[PDB]
């Protein structure tokens, strides 16, 4: 195929949205559709047309792949900051009709960090409180919390305290003291998915995984200290407690470390034969899959629920080592600082949720790999404090540049099953980038300062464009605008 013949499956909805036609890719269930404004169209178009002249197909054709997976409904989407990933590209939504019985779960379409996300804090603070011990409070914050690629946890952990978090999550947190209770209450899935079964994951699992519960990890995961730049909605930044900008908020990002890796693993492998049994078909290996009711299925959900409790706790160890920290360079009580969450939400996992699709409610499997779920006004399951607003959704831009609350919508509701986007993307001397973040007043405590090449603002799309695509769209509200002052990194 000619890169002009790709051309003739790709037609424009409307000013934010195309269309993957079916035929693009072989088998295809349902079409498949790309959020993304004039700025970020041409990176899609670009990575289409260099392979028609890496480890991964094109985004655009990862999109299709999975429009072919059976039991999926609706559509196949990718978010505006959409990138290759394995099997289902990082940014996709793909949702499965639970009572079809050829609808399965796909480890790819979760993703190897299982529940990887972001944690607001907001405080009393202001800006000109924290430039004065700025780089004091950078320092704390990185002595406090373990980062890096061998760092180990400070609350001590055994086995018996691994296997009650992986069925647990927040709750033995808040059962040890280390999670305040509203942390629970402001948190995607109240921070248990009652689902786990701590018996699905391997051995292999939870040996890397006790060790670095309590741990950020390193990449793109972060502890950051942001200042409220701009208010979109001043009503929703109300109920979430931000009221000015100025206000110092920390973004926290990090996932389930070893535990969730292998877990992942663990489930490619043991699917390629429930592949063959089960006579399930796929256009790329990536994509390997089992049907939800078969026992792999089965396995592999718990033991994703079970990495998302873990994921949950350490987010809550890296809260409560924050709070610390905080309150040792201000001398005061974290609740005297007010450091209470606004919310947690996952962009890496797989959920059951009532949707509407073709005229009725339905009980869909809804992967989320890369994007975040973002549900909207009224909806049951969130807090009583986010009913008029919608659901919290926090995006995390790069360390260098910006970052945004959004809240979920009726509009996202119905056309993306409450889903939007979870960051910047990646796009298609160290020193220089050091200096830079120097330049700008932010301090930075990084564990491997030679490897801040690869995590420059330069690598990832420019966020506010993806933020202004989904809003836009309509599927998310843009409500809060947020700026790093100082980061943490692994
Ligand atoms: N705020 C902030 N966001 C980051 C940083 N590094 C990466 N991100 C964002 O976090 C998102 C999450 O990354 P992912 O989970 O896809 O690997 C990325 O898409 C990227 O935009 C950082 O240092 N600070
Ligand atoms: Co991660
Ligand atoms: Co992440």
């Amino acid at each position: 195929r000619s890169y002009n013949d790709e051309l003739q499956f790709l037609e424009k909805i409307n000013k934010n949205c195309w269309r993957i036609k079916k035929g693009f890719v072989p088998n295809m269930q349902v079409e498949g559709v790309f959020y993304v404004n004039d700025a970020l169209e041409k990176l899609m178009f670009e990575e289409l047309r260099n392979a028609c002249r890496g480890g991964f197909l094109p985004a655009m054709k990862q999109i299709g792949n999975v429009a072919a997976l059976p039991g999926i409904v609706h559509r196949s989407i990718g978010l505006p900051d959409v990138h290759s990933g394995y099997g289902f590209a990082i940014g996709n939504m793909a949702a499965f009709d639970m009572n079809d019985p050829e609808a399965v779960v796909s480890p790819g379409g979760v993703g190897f960090d299982i529940n990887c996300g972001v944690r607001l804090l907001r405080t009393n603070l202001d800006e000109s409180d924290v430039q004065p011990v700025k780089e004091q409070l950078a320092q704390a914050m990185f002595d406090h919390i373990p980062v890096g690629v061998g760092s180990k946890g400070v609350i001590p952990m055994n086995a018996k305290d691994l296997e009650e978090a992986l069925e647990m999550g927040v709750d033995w947190s808040l059962r040890e003291g280390y999670a305040w209770a509203e942390d629970k209450e402001h948190c995607e899935e109240y921070g248990r998915m009652l689902q786990a079964d701590p018996n699905k994951v391997s051995a292999r699992a939870k040996k890397r995984g006790l060790p670095q519960l309590g741990t950020l990890g390193a990449g793109n995961h972060y502890a950051e200290i942001q200042v409220v730049d701009e208010i979109f909605n001043e009503y929703a930044a109300k109920k979430m407690g931000i009221d000015h900008k100025g206000q110092v908020c920390v973004m926290i990002h990090s996932g389930s470390r070893g535990l969730g890796h292998q877990v992942a693993t663990d489930a490619l492998v043991a699917m390629e034969k429930a592949m063959k049994r089960d006579k399930i078909i796929v256009n790329d290996r990536q994509l390997a899959c089992a049907r939800i009711a078969s026992p792999e299925g089965q396995d592999y959900l718990k033991g994703m629920a079970a990495a998302g409790n873990y994921a949950w706790v350490n987010r809550s160890s890296m809260t409560f080592l924050t709070r610390q920290a905080f309150a040792k360079v201000f001398n005061t009580t974290p609740d005297d600082l007010d450091l209470h969450v606004i919310y947690d939400v996952s962009h890496n996992i797989a959920k059951v949720e009532q949707h509407v699709v073709d005229g009725k409610e339905r009980t869909l499997l809804v992967h989320r790999k890369g994007s975040t779920r973002a549900f909207p006004p009224h909806h049951p399951l969130i807090a009583v404090d986010y009913q008029l607003t919608g659901q919290p959704v926090l995006i995390g831009g790069t360390m260098g540049t910006c970052s945004y609350v959004l809240t979920g919508t009726e509009q996202g509701m119905t056309e993306t099953f409450g889903t939007t986007c979870h960051g910047a993307g990646r796009a298609l001397d160290f020193q220089d980038v050091l200096d830079k973040l120097a330049d700008m007043g932010i301090a930075i405590r990084v564990a491997s300062p030679k490897l801040v090449m690869e995590e420059a603002p330069e690598s990832y799309k420019n966020v506010t464009d993806v933020v202004n695509t989904c809003h836009d769209a309509g599927i998310s509200k843009k409500a809060i605008k947020l700026r790093p002052i100082a980061v943490i990194k692994g």
